[PDB]
C-alpha cells in the first residue's frame, strides 16, 4: 500500500530498516530524506491526516524498538532519513562559552571533528562516531567521566550525557492556534524544553545548539594485567581498584570478557604534553583488532549461536580477551595520546554484533566501588548457577562506565532545567547522589536463556540498589523490562517501575506524568511513537 497524497516535491521510497544488532529488521519501510527542517514539518502535517507515524531514521544503532517494532511487514510509518541533508553545523565563539549549532542528522564523528578544528571538544561522548546527534540526544547518550580528585570543571563542559550540553533546540511541535505541526525553538532555561532534552523518541528535533569547551589533550591507557577480584574488590580498598582510577583520572571503562580473569581497563587522563613513550594518534578508532574480528572469534560465535555449542562459551570469552590484549600489544595501542575525539571515539560498527541490557545506578561517588563489587559478586554467582545446568546465557563482556548526572548547573546559562526523562536526571531528594554507575552485559542476540538471565539480573538490580543507598533507571537505548521471553515486555516494569523511577523525589510539575502530558500536547495525533513507547505509556 503506497501512501497517498505525499508531498509531491519530497521523494518517497521503500527502504529496509535493520538495527545494528540485527534483531529488528523490517522490509520496505516508506522512507524519505527531508532536505530541510521545513520539509520535516510538511511530512508531519501530511502524516496526521493520513494515519502514519513519523520517526527520524538516524544510523539505526539503537537496540530498543523506539523507531518501529520487529516483525511488522510494511508498517503505517514514514521514516525521515536525517543523515543525508540535515547535517550542517556552525560555531559561535563570541561569548565566554563557545556554542555549536548543528542540524540533527550530523554524526557524532563529524560534530566532534568540526569542534576540534575550532579548538573545542567535549568531556565525554558515546564510543561510536557513527550515530546521529538527534539519536544521541533522544536517549541521553553518554561516555564515561567524572572529575578526578582535584580536577576543576571547564566552563562549557559537563560530566553528564550529551543531552546535558543543550542550550537550545528546535522541535516539531503542534501549534494549537494554527491546528498544525510547526517548528518551535526552546531555550534550556524554559521548563517546557525538559521533556525534549531526552524525549526517548516522542519528538522530532531538527537542530540543537550545544555548549562546547576548549579541547583537551587526552592520554588513553589500557591495562590487562589486573585480576577482576582486585579491580572489583569490596569497598575497603587496597590495590588497583576501579575507583582508584576514578580518583586519579576520572575517566574509566572496564570491559570484562566472559569466563576470563583480567578485564580490559581503559583509563583516560587529561595530559597536556605527550608522555615520553605514549604513541600520538591524530585519528579516532585506534583498536583495529577489536573493530575487525579475527576468524577464531567469528568462528566460535557461529558455533555457539548457530550450532548450539554453548559449552564453547568459556573458550569464546578467552578468544575475545586474546583479540583485545594481544591486539593492543600488536598495534602499539596500550598508551595513546592526542586531541580528545581521537580517544573518545573507539568502536566501529564492524565489531561483534551483540544485544545488551543497561542500567544507570545513581549513588554517592564514594559508593562506586561497593556498587561494582555487589554487581560483580551477584553476576558471577548467577553465571555459575547457570553453568552448573549447562547453560551459557552471557557470552559477551560485562561493561562498566561511570558518569556525573545531567545536572543543569553545568549548563552555561542561568536557570537551566534537567532533562525530564534522562536516565541520569538528578534526584532532588538526594543531593549527595552525584554519579551514575552504568552496568551492562553483552551477549549474542538470540543466545539461549539470555532473557531469563537478564530478567534475574534486572530483578536483583531493582532489589539491591534501593533506599537511600542508590536508585536505578534503565538505559533507554538498551534492553530492560525483561520477561523470560523478551526484553521490553514485562508489564510491571513498563507500567509501574520505570514510570515510578521518574516520579521519585520529583515535584509533580516536573515528573513522569508532567513530561507525558507535555509530549502529548506537543503531538496530539501521536505521530511520534512506536509500540514500545505506547506500552510504556509515554
Ligand atoms: C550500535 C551501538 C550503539 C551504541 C554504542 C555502541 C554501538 C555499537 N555505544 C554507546 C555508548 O557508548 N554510549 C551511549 O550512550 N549509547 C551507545 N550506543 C547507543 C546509541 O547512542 C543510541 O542507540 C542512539 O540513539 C543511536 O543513534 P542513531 O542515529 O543510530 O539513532 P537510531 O537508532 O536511528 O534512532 C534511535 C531513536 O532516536 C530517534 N532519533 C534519531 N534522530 C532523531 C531526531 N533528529 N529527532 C528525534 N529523534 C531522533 C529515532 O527516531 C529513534 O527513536
Ligand atoms: O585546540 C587547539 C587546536 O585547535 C586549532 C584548530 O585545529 O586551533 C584552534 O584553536 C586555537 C586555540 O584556541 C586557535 O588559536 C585557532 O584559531 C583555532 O582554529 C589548532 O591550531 C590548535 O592546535
Amino acid at each position: 500500500s503506497q501512501p497517498n497524497n505525499f508531498p509531491a516535491e519530497i521523494p518517497l521510497y521503500k527502504q529496509s530498516f535493520k538495527n545494528w544488532a540485527g534483531d529488528i529488521k523490517v522490509d520496505d519501510v516508506w522512507t524519505c530524506a527531508p532536505r530541510s527542517a521545513d520539509e520535516v514539518v510538511k511530512v508531519a502535517n501530511w502524516a496526521k491526516d493520513n494515519g502514519y507515524k513519523v520517526r527520524a531514521r538516524g544510523m539505526m544503532h539503537n537496540w530498543s524498538p523506539l523507531t518501529l517494532a520487529a516483525g511488522v511487514s510494511c508498517p503505517a510509518v514514514v521514516l525521515l532519513d536525517t543523515t543525508r541533508y540535515l547535517t550542517a553545523m556552525s560555531i559561535d565563539a563570541s561569548g565566554p562559552v563557545a556554542k555549536v549549532t548543528a542540524q540533527a542528522g550530523i554524526t557524532m564523528e563529524a560534530l566532534l571533528t568540526g569542534l576540534e578544528k575550532a579548538g573545542l571538544g567535549v568531556t565525554a561522548a558515546p564510543a561510536p562516531g557513527d550515530l546521529t546527534l538527534g539519536g544521541v540526544l533522544a536517549i541521553n547518550g553518554h561516555g564515561t567521566a567524572i572529575p578526578a580528585k582535584g580536577e576543576r570543571r571547564l566552563a562549557g563542559a559537563s560530566y553528564g550525557s550529551i543531552s546535558n550540553l543543550v542550550l537550545s533546540l528546535t522541535a516539531v511541535v503542534y501549534d494549537k492556534a494554527s491546528g498544525a505541526y510547526a517548528l518551535r525553538k526552546f531555550a534550556r532555561n524554559d521548563p517546557q524544553i525538559a521533556p525534549l532534552l531526552a524525549h526517548v523518541g516522542r519528538s522530532l528535533i531538527v537542530e540543537a545548539t550545544l555548549q562546547a569547551a576548549p579541547n583537551q589533550r587526552l592520554r588513553c591507557q589500557s591495562w590487562f594485567n589486573i585480576p577482576y577480584g582486585e579491580m572489583f574488590a569490596a569497598a575497603g580498598s587496597g590495590g588497583r581498584t576501579f575507583a582508584s582510577y576514578l580518583d586519579s583520572a576520572g575517566r574509566v571503562e572496564a570491559i570484562w570478557f566472559p569466563f576470563t580473569s583480567n578485564p580490559w581497563l581503559k583509563v583516560w587522563t587529561v595530559t597536556p604534553n605527550k608522555p615520553l613513550f605514549s604513541r600520538q594518534t591524530d585519528k579516532p578508532f585506534n583498536y583495529p583488532f577489536s573493530d575487525n574480528l579475527p576468524d577464531e572469534v567469528t568462528d566460535l560465535a557461529n558455533k555457539i549461536l548457530s550450532l548450539g555449542d554453548g559449552k564453547l562459551t568459556p573458550a569464546f570469552g578467552k578468544a575475545q580477551f586474546a583479540a583485545a590484549s594481544a591486539g593492543l600489544v600488536a598495534t602499539a595501542s596500550w598508551d595513546l595520546w592526542g586531541w580528545s575525539k581521537n580517544l573518545l571515539l573507539y568502536v566501529k560498527p564492524t565489531t561483534l554484533r551483540v544485544t545488551a541490557n543497561g542500567y544507570a545506578v545513581l549513588t554517592r561517588r564514594e559508593n562506586v566501588q561497593r556498587v561494582l563489587n555487589e554487581f560483580v559478586t551477584f553476576y558471577q554467582a548467577r553465571v555459575q548457577a547457570y553453568q552448573q545446568q549447562g547453560r551459557y546465557p552471557m557470552n559477551g563482556p560485562v561493561e562498566i562506565r561511570v558518569t556525573g548526572l545531567d545536572d543543569p548547573s553545568e549548563a552555561a546559562l542561568s536557570g537551566g532545567v534537567a532533562p525530564a526523562l534522562s536516565a541520569i536526571r538528578p534526584r532532588p531528594d538526594h543531593p549527595e547522589w552525584n554519579v551514575a554507575v552504568w552496568l551492562d552485559i553483552l551477549t549474542l542476540p538470540g543466545t539461549p536463556y539470555a532473557n531469563q538471565f537478564y530478567r534475574e539480573i534486572e530483578q536483583w538490580i531493582e532489589a539491591n540498589f534501593n533506599g537511600s543507598y542508590a536508585a536505578v533507571r534503565p538505559e533507554w537505548s538498551k534492553g530492560w523490562g525483561y520477561t523470560d521471553q523478551a526484553a521490553w515486555a514485562d508489564s510491571a516494569m513498563l507500567q509501574t517501575t520505570i514510570p515510578n523511577a521518574f516520579r521519585a523525589g520529583q515535584p509533580a510539575a516536573a515528573n513522569w506524568d508532567a513530561a507525558k502530558a507535555a509530549l502529548a500536547a506537543y503531538d496530539p495525533y501521536r505521530l511520534f511513537s512506536s509500540p514500545l513507547l505506547d506500552s510504556l505509556g509515554l
